[PDB]
Order: structure tokens, then C-alpha cells, then sequence
């Protein structure tokens, strides 16, 4: 059976890690990292999280199955985080949330749900986007098309080309948007560009699908949801796949949610029954630990205050490195102006490097970045900033 | 988009729970339960598990992503549990294990893997089998056919009909076997019937797929794997989907494994790369907590001794109830002989009740069983045995 099986190609993101661990050179610098690192290059478990795990250890009395859509408390906390408390969507009972195995798990359940109970056939993803979007949607037999987004010259959001592309998107098509901290560019629309996209969206009949994995990393918790909120006010239907892997540092516990929004409770309930059927046939019910940690933190004022503080600390550190990066580059002799870096949000930035330059940075200087040019700013520290900038410059 | 969506039908197993919680009658008895309950009707977290969680709380330094196939330690412990240490499969490096979100998650990844990189088109499931098998395989676009298995008269394994049916199974088809404690009948083949199936299997070119969710519940850890071991000795390729939900009481943490076995390491490695690609596109990487608990327990002699003891205790309790059930039935006036119950393994038993009798037990006596007649013996206690047997008899 398996003799004919062809080896699968290297994952563009994860495969880099393998090359890195094998590069026995000492001065190594891994910037193609998808997670957060702190000042010492460590990725610790949050204190709020450790506190929540202690509470769970001495309070859990059973590990009995969770129920297809998971912990209810978790579901409402995510809804409030996403839509706010003064949300008509929540008061009209128009949204339903299913706890899933991470943000990827949410995208897949959305994908299977749509492919099986809907006439959706195409999903529009940005160019570029997170490499795994394509594989997730294609896994469900949906075709992935892409709209323009990035301006390789001015290093900005080419809004005209964006809208120009989306015109080929027909009614009934799913259009995917990153809530904030666009992976891999770091370029997000403005509240004004979002409101324009929201209107264009309802007028054209697109089904929006927000991938939300970095809430709290751009400006703040509520500020980061303004784009989603703009859409939620004008659309009857909507789908948001959220992750708590990065903002809670709960990566390996697989915590995420797939939120379904329909015209009324009667409809979203009917549609949600088919979403639960898709989970039942996939992983059955979700992992309790991570989601449990998120629900207890978010529901306890003391713990939530510590978490939010830990989150702003992470956010502030990334902003500090974006600034120090641009500066160090300049004093190291950079010819090109990298000020646009300071304009980008979150952990990632398209360094504006060519396939050949990143390849050269890797084999000659030991600096690792994703082939696309994506660089993770949280992989920089005041200790490795200089070596990094010298290599980058020597390759310019 | 969602206005046309039809409500999904009630899950045959999970939907019963909903009816139960709504039946405000006091004397309720839920036997259609899929999990273990102890003497007091509770389903506690194991002591070995609590001990392992404490150890993890004070030793984990990061929640960083796990890597597609999960914790290595976990992978080898499951392989030893499944094949034994004096296993050629392990020494020849012919098996590869991927940690998955439970046993259902393992079945789905196997299913997507086979449907996409293989010419498999049909899976043969027993009649009857666990209701979710069909949905999992159909979710991957594979067709599910069923072989005879149960003898509704003698309440045994109709081996002749079994083999008779499997003859329509062609080479390249996947044949699914329950490792032990057949869900829902409790009827398992004997070592002799297993060896016959193993030979018939290699001669016909079937791809075996063992669903292993109750290792340690029939006779014991090693004894329960004899059927799988018989097959592993004569087959070049094989797939086993295991779960630790029931034998570790880790239900909601989603702990399971999908083990791939091929002719040699070179082949299983090539084939495994495509299995990891299927996970990446589904949930990305697995939940660490549950698997972490299983790996630390299984690797520590002290903790593993306590676990095994807790497991034998569970096993012994089920065997006690099977005996008390048959006895109480007899002294309550049972006309039919239920001795066959004592012959069955694990938590489940096909009570040999009609659709109308279970329906009557439910609405008139408040006794809940799955429509198939499946009853969970671990749902009985010395306290509710009498009321239960009186209802069952009054319905005979
Ligand atoms: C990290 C990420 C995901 C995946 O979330 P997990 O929680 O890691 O599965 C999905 N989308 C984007 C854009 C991401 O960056
Ligand atoms: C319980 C069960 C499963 C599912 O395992 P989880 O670990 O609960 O996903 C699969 N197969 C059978 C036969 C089972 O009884």
C-alpha cells in the first residue's frame, strides 16, 4: 500500500527549524520563528497561566468528556473578547462558539463545515498569507484564490489593487481577513479601510472569515478587534477562527475557537448543529486543559489583570525591537531606509529581502529567516541585534 | 449562506445524554454512558494522573509548540505498550507514531492519510460497531462497508458469517478490527480466531486498521494486545489508532496515537511524512497536557505501578457488576438466561433487548440505554442494581 507514497515537501515554516538545529555553527540567529521569545531568548509560560494551572490542579474532580463545543464559560469569554459586551450579536443570540484544537483546528472545522453544508467553493486569501491557509482549505476540497495586498515597492497595503482583485470574487465566495497583525507582512488595514471593506463586502455578498491569532498584539485587546467589529455590525453572517496560542503563550495546549454568526438564534443554532457534527467526525470533543486555563483567567479579575499586563509587556517588547532594529541598521551603515518596519504590527515583518539574500544570510552568516523574507522581531534581543544588522547590511 | 442549512440528526450516543438530563424523574439510571463510573457513580481523575500533573506544574518551563507528531517519549511508550519490547517492529524501526487529539483524532488522520496518498476506497467495519466509525471515514470520502459479526441468537461471535462476509472484501481494502473489548457487543475473537484472521488477512491483501481504545480492560495490558501482536507478526503494513481516554481516565484531555507500520524504516518514514502533512492541515500539532501525563506515568516505575493498579481496580469492578447483574436478574425472576453477559469483555454489553423494550425502559422506568441495546456495566452499582433488574424484568 505504502510503497508508492511520495515524500511530502518541506513545510515552508516548520522545515526551516530542522535546518537550524542542524547548523552546528555557534552564532546562529533564528528569525523565522513563529512564536514569541523574551529578552533572554526564552519562551516561558505566563505567570497568570501557572496560577490558573495550580487552581485547576486543586479543583478538578474529573477528566470526563467535555461535550462537542467545549467549555461554555470559555465560549462566552471569547465572544465578549471578540465582539465586546455591549454587543447586539451576543444579546440577539446570533453567535455560537465551538472550542477547538487551536486556531488551525478552528479553520479546518470552518472549512469542513462550509464545504459540506454550503455551496462555497472558493476562499480568497491575501497575497501573501500564512502558508498553512492554503493547505487547510484545500484539505476540505475548497479552492484557494488570492487577492493582492502587499506593495513590494512602498512596503505598504496596496488598497486599490486589493479592492481591484476582490472584484473577481463573486457572491457566495468566502473572503479571509486577518484580524490584526497580518502574518507575514505586519500590514493591517486602517479603521477607515476596514469600514470600506465591510461595506464592499455586504454589497458583493462575500462570506467573511476572520483569522484572529494575535488579538492584543497591535494596539490592544479592544483596539485590535475594531476591524472585526466594523464587519460584525453590517453582516448577517460571519465566521471568526481565533487562537490563544500566542497571546496566552499556550501554544502546545491547542486553544482556539470557531465562532459562527448568523441572522438569528434559530438559524445559527440549526447551522451550528452541522458544525458540531463536523467536529464529532474529526476529533470528537476538544482538549480541556488549555481552554480551561483561558476561561479561569478571563473570568477572574485578579488573574485577568496579571495576564493583560503580561500581554502589554510582550507587546511593548516587540515595539522596542522594531525601533532598535531600524536604528541599529542605520548606524551599521544601512543604505536603504527601513523606517517602514516601525509602521508594522505584531511579531512579523517582511524585511524586503530577496530569496537570494535570505539564502545568503543563512549559509554565510547563520541568520535564519523564512524564504519569503518574513522575519520575527521577537527573535531579536539587545544582545544579538548588532551581529544581525551587520549580516543584513553585508548582504544589501 | 446558512438559511438553507438542515439541522444535523441526533448523535445516537451523545443525544441520549440530552434526553437524560431533561428527564426530571428521580430514579434515573443512565446505562448508555460511554465512560467509566465507580462505586459511587463518580468518574474521578486517577491518583497517578494527579501525581503526574503536579510534577508537570513544577517542571514545565514552556508551552512552546510540540512538533507535528508530538512528544517522542510518548510515541515510544505507546509502541512498547502495543507491540512489546521484544518487538521486531520496534527494532527494525518499521513503526512511526503520531500523538493525536484522542482515538477519534487518530482515526481521522489515518482516514485522511489513506484517502489522499492511497488507492483505498472502502473500509470494512463490523456489524455492529461504534457509531462514529462511519462518520469519520465518510468524512474523508471513503465508503464504509460492514462485515457480519454478531449472532443475535446465541449472543456470540458468528465467526463463519464473519469470514463469509469478508470474502467480498477485495485486496487493497481496509478492514477495521477492535483490539479488545468490542464496542458495543463486548465480544472479542479468541487468540485462535485472531490468528486465523491474521492469516486470512495477509492472503487476501487487506490493510488492517486496529481501533484500540480499551487496552487493559479485558484480561490485562499485554494479554489484550495478543490479537494485534498476531497480526503485526505476519503483516508488512498496518495501522493502529489507540486511545488513552478510558484506561487513563484522561477523556477530556484528548490523548491518543496513530501508529503507522510499513515494511522498513525507509518506507514508513516516507509514508509518515504524508501523515504529518495531514495533521498540519487539520489541527497543526497535538495538545501536550494529556500526552505529557501519559508519558511521565509510563516512564516512572512508581507512578506506572500505581496506574496499573488503578486500572486493574477498574477492570475488577466491571467484572463484579457483570456477575452481580446476571445474579440479580435471576433472583428478580428473569425468565431468559443472561449468563452470556459474564462471557463479555469491558464496559459494554448488548443486553439482547429490542428497540421497543429499551424505549419502554426509558419512558416507563427511567432506565437509559442506547437504542441498539448497548448497556454500560460500569454504570451499575450495588445501590442501583435491584431497581435496574426489576425494570428489565418487567419489560421481558
Ligand atoms: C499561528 C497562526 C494560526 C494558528 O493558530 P494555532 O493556534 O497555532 O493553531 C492561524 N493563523 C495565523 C495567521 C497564525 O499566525
Ligand atoms: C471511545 C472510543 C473511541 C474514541 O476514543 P477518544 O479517545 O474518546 O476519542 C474510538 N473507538 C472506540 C471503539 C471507542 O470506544
Amino acid at each position: 500500500m505504502f510503497e508508492n507514497i511520495t515524500a511530502a515537501p518541506a513545510d515552508p515554516i516548520l522545515g526551516l527549524a530542522d535546518l537550524f538545529r542542524a547548523d552546528e555553527r555557534p552564532g546562529k540567529i533564528n528569525l523565522g520563528i513563529g512564536f514569541y521569545k523574551d529578552e533572554t531568548g526564552k519562551t516561558p509560560v505566563l505567570t497568570s497561566v501557572k496560577k490558573a494551572e495550580q487552581y485547576l490542579l486543586e479543583n478538578e474532580t474529573t477528566k470526563n468528556y467535555l461535550g462537542i463545543d467545549g467549555i461554555p464559560e470559555f465560549g462566552r469569554c471569547t465572544q465578549e473578547l471578540l465582539f465586546g459586551k455591549g454587543s447586539a450579536l451576543i444579546n440577539d443570540k446570533r453567535a455560537r462558539t465551538a472550542q477547538t484544537p487551536g486556531g488551525t483546528g478552528a479553520l479546518r472545522v470552518a472549512a469542513d463545515f462550509l464545504a459540506k453544508n454550503t455551496s462555497v467553493k472558493r476562499v480568497w486569501v491575501s497575497n501573501p498569507s500564512w502558508p498553512n491557509h492554503k493547505s487547510v482549505f484545500n484539505s476540505a476540497g475548497l479552492e484557494v484564490r488570492e487577492y493582492a495586498y502587499y506593495d513590494a515597492e512602498n512596503h505598504t497595503l496596496d488598497f486599490d489593487a486589493l479592492i481591484n482583485s476582490l472584484n473577481e470574487a463573486q457572491a457566495g465566495d468566502v473572503v479571509l481577513f486577518h484580524g490584526c497583525c497580518h502574518n507575514p507582512t505586519g500590514i493591517d488595514p486602517t479603521l477607515e479601510q476596514w469600514q470600506t471593506l465591510a461595506q464592499l463586502s455586504v454589497e458583493k455578498g462575500w462570506l467573511p472569515l476572520f483569522d484572529f491569532a494575535y488579538q492584543g498584539f497591535a494596539r490592544g485587546l479592544e483596539e485590535d478587534a475594531e476591524g472585526l467589529r466594523a464587519f460584525a455590525a453590517m453582516h448577517k453572517e460571519l465566521i471568526v477562527a481565533s487562537s490563544y496560542s500566542k497571546n496566552f503563550g499556550l501554544y502546545n495546549e491547542r486553544v482556539g475557537a470557531c465562532t459562527l454568526v448568523a441572522a438569528d438564534s434559530e438559524t445559527v443554532d440549526r447551522a451550528f448543529s452541522q458544525m458540531k457534527a463536523a467536529i464529532r467526525a474529526n476529533y470528537s470533543n476538544p482538549p480541556a486543559h488549555g481552554a480551561s486555563v483561558v476561561a479561569t483567567i478571563l473570568s477572574n479579575d485578579a488573574l485577568r489583570a496579571i495576564w493583560e499586563q503580561e500581554l502589554t509587556d510582550m507587546r511593548q517588547r516587540i515595539q522596542r525591537m522594531r525601533q532598535l532594529f531600524v536604528n541599529t541598521l542605520q548606524e551599521k551603515g544601512a543604505n536603504r531606509d527601513f523606517s517602514f518596519i516601525i509602521k508594522q504590527n505584531g511579531m512579523f515583518s517582511f524585511s524586503g529581502l530577496t530569496k537570494e539574500q535570505v539564502l545568503r544570510l543563512r549559509e554565510e552568516f547563520g541568520v535564519y529567516a523564512v524564504a519569503s523574507g518574513r522575519v520575527n522581531v521577537a527573535g531579536m534581543t539587545p544582545d544579538n541585534m548588532a551581529p544581525l544588522c551587520e549580516a543584513i547590511v553585508a548582504v544589501l
